[PDB]
């Protein structure tokens, strides 16, 4: 209707929504029962859906509502795809889909919204995994010309019906929560002097994409390790075979994919190293690395310790679905040393990325030591405001805070962040806490730190 | 945005906030602790807050987004007034105002939809009763040319700014919590082919009117009783005196209103009767009635156990404010045997308003005898439907719904009514009933019912 008229509208759903969430918070940190516990959980779970709800009605409308103001920064493109895969990851892995991401040549350095394009991205990204019950999902970006960038999300799903193709983008259109998705990637695209659409053919699958203008900051510097070099996928899934594929020719190889072990061999060079999915394991997870080849296994994050079986039958190494390119590039130059995969070096997780509210450099440094040790990515941030400024930007999985920190307290930052919707978990650190919690923030740990309650959070908060 | 949409929309936002209530329901029906309750309670609060903002901003939506189409019936106006007026008796009485209807002449009897004309007036007296601090509030209808009804509804507040006048009764404008109360009223005007508006003087008051083309089903039948008898009100609150004073003349009868016990005497015919205040009494609760004249003392509900004390000084008998006409004229007529005022029959309560279903004639009969003998005005619907029926038209305080009745399981019939928005208690009889909680019925009562069982559920549901 109005933004001042929506400012307190806001408040007045979420001062009450939060209310519900600190109360259901304290409750379940306090000694409980069967049903008592039962019920404890089922309502911090209702409450946690409707908020979702109101922040994406409220995210809508505020869209609507005035100009939208970007803040301008050079962004990864690449680094930005693999982000959205690897949050996308547990999603499609429990479903038994694949996610991916490639590039075909080296992309510009670009000034763009980090947050805003992101925020596109997974609405994309999130649709085709919700959708898709067959073969996975792939995330593209490629330049074109007008200083323009093209971003897809491609899926094996039930695709989208011809003339249901520009209903979908509107508010409240469905398939029979919100529906509001789309409606809010239609508003960022607009805001970026961008158009969106989407392609494919009904039951071969859908691909959604985003065409935007942009400003360059950057010479794609064209650096190709892998000249000369040969690379043979064995997968039986589609899209790990056309992502490894154009991963391995922006690097300057040669790719020969195939669906098979035998096939790979049929039809690649003799000096070619052998990438093969374990998705063609059979019976008890038998995988032979045929004889006298050098081979690296593709496993996801749970097939995790198989790795030992599978060196000792004399795989060479492992990479983890999705590709990480970089680590890619590390193991074929194994055709004669990289560090395991941060995403199965977890004492429990797979990789969570965790914001580190701590003003001390050096506090902050042995914090980020034990975190990155169970495989966690992580972001600092000196004090409890630029800590807002970066946990609404951001996406991430939990948040560590200090209390007595300069800037703002950490009690009124929680506050604050609860208070713009935002509902990752927050933990704080020391040495009066019933506060601490109907204030919104959902563990505490002894600082400093130590290895066995980072464990406890990690399991407790990323599952 | 459309109708189909918002059905969806509702459904969306509704489902998961009846899923916090039943969770809160069912935690406070299990022993928890200080703390432990203190939380249980403090949600449920939260929660019953963000209901009432759904049910508004739904509400609302639905009266933008479609015709509407009302349900015309006889309607006794003066029978409106009251049941307001009566309804809002207890927020105005423990802010120490008063609440008073009157009209000046007997109406028609009127063809109107009963439920969405009372909404107009709950919004316009809850208002008044909010935004005033000293005086009181007056209820007023009077017949116009053209087959038109005008209702008022005015308050010694703060009144309105003359340029503010039009601002206020627009969507999410506030005094500077939706602040939808008026917009629901312009469209309920628009509606009926109606207006609405206000007058008054900033810093003396407001009046809040309505002015509506009906339809009459009846001759205003003239009988006058009070024809001939004159009639004294001794009161120092303005709404009281001018209320009381039309509600005598209305019978055909004259009337002194005076500020003082000393006053009325003063200029009242000898022959006069006198009804005097209790806010008039000086300390101890004294009030001498008095000496050789017949006098009626006004009591609040919460004064009621004052009418022995009041008896054996002299008063002739007692009025309940705001006053019925019906008891009134019953009063003056003992210049000279009518009931006890259900409002101070309760045991515990003043008078709850109470839905029955119940579709043996012979149960109800039994329970009605012991409900209106704690107070309770009654009504009783036969089946799990056509309670639905009257439980939306409807406004009440309490909701006795039996179960195994025919047409709706009263389990289903609880479900249809927290899923359709209202928010009354529910109360189940019979002779498996964790499911009924969670359902959304908030007690459970042993049938065929009993005085102290009935006691407990007014006491818990009422206050
Ligand atoms: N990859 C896809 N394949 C097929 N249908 C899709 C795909 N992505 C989106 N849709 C359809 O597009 C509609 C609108 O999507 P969207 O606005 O994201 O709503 P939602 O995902 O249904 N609700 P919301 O969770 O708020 O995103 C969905 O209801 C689907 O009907
Ligand atoms: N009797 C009154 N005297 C003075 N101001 C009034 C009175 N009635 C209404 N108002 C003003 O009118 C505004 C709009 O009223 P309304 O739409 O009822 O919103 P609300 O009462 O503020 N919020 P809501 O509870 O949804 O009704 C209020 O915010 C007050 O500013
Ligand atoms: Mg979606
Ligand atoms: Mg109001």
């Amino acid at each position: 209707v109005t933004p001042e008229q929506l400012a307190t509208l806001s408040h007045e759903f979420r001062t009450p929504l939060n209310g519900v969430l600190g109360m259901a918070r304290l409750l379940e940190n306090t000694k409980l029962t069967a049903e008592q516990r039962s019920y404890v959980t089922a309502l911090r779970e209702s409450g946690d859906h409707l908020l979702s709800l109101v922040n994406d009605v409220l995210h809508f409308a505020r869209l609507g509502a005035a100009a939208i103001e970007l803040s301008l920064a050079p962004v990864d493109i690449e680094g930005l795809l693999r982000q959205v895969a690897e949050l996308m990851s547990p999603r499609a892995h429990e479903k038994g889909i694949e996610i991916a991401w490639a590039v075909s040549s080296p992309l510009p350095t670009i000034l763009a919204d980090e947050g805003r394009l992101r925020q596109i991205l997974l609405n994309f990204a999130g649709n085709a995994v919700k959708f898709t019950e067959a073969g996975g999902v792939l995330l593209t970006a490629s330049a074109i010309d007008g200083g323009r960038v093209r971003f897809s999300v491609a899926d094996t799903g039930p695709g989208v019906a011809p003339d249901a193709r520009a209903r979908i983008f509107e508010a409240f259109v469905q398939t029979d929560g919100a529906g509001l998705g789309l409606a809010i990637v239609s508003r960022l695209s607009a805001a970026m002097g961008g158009a969106v659409g989407v392609g494919g053919e009904l039951g071969q699958g859908a691909e959604f994409w985003f065409e935007a203008p942009f400003a360059t900051a950057a010479a794609p510097l064209r650096a190709a390790p892998l000249e000369g070099r040969n690379v043979a996928i064995a997968s039986p899934n589609a899209i790990v075979r056309a992502a490894t594929a154009r991963q391995i020719e922006a690097a300057g190889g040669r790719a020969y994919a195939a669906v098979d072990i035998a096939s790979a061999l049929a039809g690649a060079p003799a000096d070619a190293v052998l990438l093969i999915d374990a998705a063609l394991s059979g019976p008890r997870g038998a995988l032979k690395p045929p004889a006298g080849r050098r081979s690296v296994v593709l496993l996801t994050p749970e097939q995790r310790d198989r790795i030992d079986r599978l060196k000792a039958a004399g795989f060479s190494g492992y990479l983890i679905k999705p590709l990480r390119a970089a680590s890619l590039v590390a193991q074929v130059l194994q055709a004669v040393e990289p560090a395991h995969d941060d995403r199965i070096a977890g004492a429990v997780a797979s990789g969570a990325r965790v914001l580190l509210a701590e003003d001390n450099p050096i506090n902050a440094l042995l914090a980020r030591t034990l975190l990155e040790r169970e495989g966690c990515i992580v972001d600092r941030v000196a004090d409890g405001e630029q800590a807002i400024a970066a946990a609404s930007a951001g996406v991430y999985d939990l948040i560590l805070m200090d209390l007595r920190m300069p800037g703002l307290t950490g009690i009124e930052a929680a506050r604050a962040l609860r208070a713009k919707g935002v509902a990752t978990p927050i933990a704080a650190l020391t040495a009066d806490r019933r506060t601490c919690l109907a204030a919104g923030m959902d563990d505490f740990l002894v600082k400093p730190l130590t290895q066995e309650a980072l464990r406890d959070a990690l399991k407790r908060w990323t599952t």
